């Protein structure tokens, strides 16, 4: 089996991207983010405390024939931006892109985090990270992903997210046409429960390619690209008038400059990031001063390869025996 479904920016920045995925029978469509730095599939719900929901589309599970509770089941997660959810857990049929899984975890919220609530066009999350990393207690529960890959004609994803337009999700199989050149698959550790990889290194603008080794985790549910202070301070250093504002919580730049492209590498090939998917906008509405898209991984603990990098590319998340990450210009 396949499937595909068109995966559609949040707003005019980019700052998510959501998927329709129908849940229940009949099917109850919610739109949800996709996260390959996360194992949970959660939803709001008719079980979501009234105050904290806020336009988002909740599912139902009592207006659907395939839903069982989890009996005694509960789930509980707190993400990198320490926006957080919790509840209990159904398990229903979920169909993406025309790929169905039945008993498939459906976590319900019960309590959800301001960020949550104040997002009108997020309905839940998708986790797509390794199942180990899932909340579910007593017993963890399986992605989606995990749950479809038997099934698959090949056990892959694939994530082609668009700038400032819609992009495709597809599951089993590697559309062709949808990249230039050829994939480089490089190594994936799951030890810490991501798509965890190492970059051979990185340029700014038309500089000469440094070769270092970068680790970090291909993460569809994290908006910038958070890489070492030295990296970073690297590629700002190269737009007049750039700065690190701890006010702000980042590198700001006017926004009338014309920034360079980033280029990382994938073993001996280049992605190249534009220089205008690194702009974020005003840092408030009306301002001059703009938000980088680049900004310093020091104290998230980890190097993160969130939507700025990967909309640069065709990204294979290779879920065979033992995992590789694929990535492809486009």
């Amino acid at each position: 089996s396949t499937g595909s479904a068109t995966t559609t920016p949040i707003d005019s920045l980019d700052d998510a991207y959501i998927t329709p995925v129908q849940i229940g029978t009949p099917a109850q469509t919610l739109n949800l983010d996709f996260d390959t730095g996360s194992s949970d599939l959660w939803v709001f719900s008719s079980e979501t405390t009234a105050s904290e929901v806020d336009g988002q589309t909740i599912y139902t599970p009592s207006k659907s024939t395939t839903a069982k509770l989890l009996s005694g089941a509960t789930w509980s997660i707190s993400y990198g931006d320490g926006s957080s959810s919790s509840g209990d857990v159904y398990t229903d049929t979920v169909s993406v892109g025309g790929l169905t899984v039945t008993g498939q975890a459906v976590e319900s919220a019960k309590k959800v985090s301001s960020s949550f609530t104040e997002d009108s066009t997020i309905d839940g999350l998708l986790g797509l990270a390794f199942s180990t990393l899932n909340t579910v207690s007593p017993t963890q529960q399986k992605t989606f992903f995990d749950n479809a890959k038997a099934s698959l004609d090949s056990p892959v994803f694939t994530a082609d997210l668009g700038y400032h337009a819609p992009g495709t999700y597809n599951f089993g199989f590697i559309d062709t046409t949808a990249y230039t050149g050829s994939i480089t698959y490089t190594a994936v550790s799951t030890k810490q429960g991501f798509w965890e990889w190492t970059s051979t290194g990185y340029a700014v603008g038309s500089g000469t390619f440094k070769s270092t080794s970068i680790d970090g985790i291909a993460d569809t549910g994290t908006t910038l690209l958070y890489l070492p202070a030295t990296v970073v301070s690297a590629y700002w250093a190269q737009v007049s008038g750039a700065k690190s504002s701890s006010s702000v919580g980042g590198y700001v730049f006017p926004c009338s400059a014309t920034l360079p492209s980033f280029t990382f590498g994938v073993g001996s090939a280049r992605i190249v990031i534009p220089g205008d998917y690194i702009d974020f906008g005003p840092i408030s509405t009306g301002s001059s001063s703009c938000f980088g898209g680049i900004q310093s991984s020091a104290g998230i603990g980890i190097n993160i390869f969130g939507d700025v990098a990967l909309k640069a590319a065709f990204v294979v998340f290779n879920g065979a025996t033992t995992p590789t990450l694929g990535f492809a210009s486009k």
